[PDB]
């Protein structure tokens, strides 16, 4: 039936984006009810940023200093504060198009959707995962600061990630909506390193067993593994280690193609040693692991919003 | 800055599905005003779709057999016709949240996204390419016929794709929204061949443009080349003739990155005549055709709608 990097709908969160002015900087916002949450780098100029103090420009800041605009509509601010890096402007109406929502702190390893937006309006969808390293390969320019991140559950808008800033070789880092940065980043442009980056193990298995159901069966070899055996040959290949915990998260496309968890461990293992010889899995020539045991089964199963 | 296969903002498309019910099959359907249309194998049963008479089965059929839901909401038929392979259902209640919208009828080699819905809800949206074979590369299930393919231009929706077959190895088949197939398919379940695939050269020079843009420059070589050789080189590996059209239309990246069409043609020839040896452009290991001219410029010059 097909495979793709299938993305959230957009829809929902749309229609909080709004354009957040403070002085000469303009940025994304998100307004959920009577708040709209903005990285609190809308308060600095370009100098500032290279070492601010965000405590203190926010001293010398009114209310009627926010410029908050909802298309042509603007939003008057009744009240501001500050939560880690990120703006909470109080607003003097409550946003109508205001979906059900939660603020989740996700889990490197996990994915979700990034509504890119310019000035208030967006441009694009597209799914990420956040990299066990804390950050997450997207797609911003300038003025995309302040797009966010997020997973639907039927009615349910799961708000994890908020632009920030960009990290070298097209990296991104940002936090989560109560102002925590993922990873070890600080709001200042400054040096500053991300670690290592690693291969999300648990997502390429879950990738092989969404091949197994479209027919992509080749890779599958006659031989099992263990768990620890496994884990060695993984780690070589800068892998990170399968858990228990990770076994029965994919027990469900296990128990839907037949193929137990440490069988595909095996054709893996051996994926990693041999190469693949020129050949293709889901019309993909390098291994994926932007792809959650849950996004295959949302997938390969219709799982609708 | 990042370059991802990037999809289209999907709320003013969500706001168009509905579900369309007529008998025991229940597939997606779009409302534009007082006007709902759906794939006419909907008045089918599982037999008839092996060889079908819509016209016959359609006179057998009144105002009342199609049960049309917008949600919970069950909205009045009023009338009903067929143009080509689509249903046009005129309801009681034309759809307030309508966009303002065109019907086009793409070129093969030209982008859209589609929103993967089931049961008039959608699941998810993701980008594709109409294959110079007339063929789609999605992700579809049963039950996501009727599922639509789109472009948007600043405030309009111009509506290309109706989900209507799969073809063998996950390959999608349909029509524009005014019922006509794209390619030489028919809505019957029987055997029908789709033609010979082709690499949609322009897409890939202009994927080129998107490397170097971000950085990824190591595969450009130090020569030029002319028109009609580099057609010659290209028709052996399976690459559509790249015409002067095509050249004036990469114009824009060819001016912003200072590299001449022609000089790019030169890169692409030592591409498919030496290999890639193992290395990645933009964090892929194989040439990417799914990326049209406007593509690249709407996504590394932020065009929002
Ligand atoms: C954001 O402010 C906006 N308005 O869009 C912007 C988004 C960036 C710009 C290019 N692509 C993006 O994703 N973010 C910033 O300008 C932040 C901001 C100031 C610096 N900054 C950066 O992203 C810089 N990166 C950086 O310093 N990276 C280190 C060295 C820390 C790893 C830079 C060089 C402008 C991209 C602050 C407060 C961090
Ligand atoms: C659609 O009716 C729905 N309700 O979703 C369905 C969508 C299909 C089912 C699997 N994935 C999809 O995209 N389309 C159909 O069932 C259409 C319909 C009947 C047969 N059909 C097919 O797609 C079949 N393919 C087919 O016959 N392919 C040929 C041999 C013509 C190239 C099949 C085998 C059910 C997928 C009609 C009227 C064409």
């Amino acid at each position: 039936s097909g495979f793709r990097k299938m993305a959230f709908p957009s829809g929902k969160v749309e229609g909080c984006m709004v354009q957040v002015t403070c002085g000469t900087t303009t940025l994304n916002g998100l307004w959920l009810d009577d708040v709209v949450y903005c990285p609190r780098h809308v308060i600095c100029t370009s100098e500032d940023m290279l070492n601010p103090n965000y405590e203190d420009l926010l001293i010398r800041k009114s209310n009627h200093n926010f410029l908050v605009q909802a298309g042509n509509v603007q939003l008057r601010v009744i009240g501001h504060s500050m939560q880690n890096c990120v703006l909470k402007l109080k607003v003097d109406t409550a946003n109508p198009k205001t979906p059900k929502y939660k603020f989740v702190r996700i889990q490197p390893g996990q994915t979700f959707s990034v509504l890119a937006c310019y000035n208030g309006s967006p441009s694009g969808v597209y799914q990420c995962a956040m990299r066990p390293n804390f950050t997450i390969k997207g797609s911003f320019l300038n003025g995309s600061c302040g797009s966010v991140g997020f997973n639907i559950d039927y009615d349910c808008v799961s708000f994890c990630y908020m632009h920030h800033m960009e990290l070298p070789t097209g990296v991104h880092a940002g936090t989560d909506l109560e102002g925590n940065f993922y990873g070890p980043f600080v709001d200042r442009q400054t040096a500053q390193a991300a670690g290592t980056d690693t291969t999300i193990t648990v997502n390429v298995l879950a990738w092989l067993y969404a091949a197994v159901i479209n027919g992509d069966r080749w890779f599958l070899n006659r031989f099992t593994t263990t768990l620890n055996d496994f884990n060695l040959v993984a780690m070589k290949y800068n892998y990170e280690p399968l858990t228990q915990d990770h076994v029965d998260i994919l027990g469900p496309l296990s128990a839907q193609t037949g193929i137990a968890v440490l069988d595909m461990c095996a054709s893996l293992k051996e994926l990693l040693q041999n190469g693949m010889n020129g050949r293709t899995i889901l019309g993909s020539a390098l291994l994926e692991d932007e792809f959650t045991p849950f996004d295959v089964v949302r997938q390969c199963s219709g799982v609708t919003f």
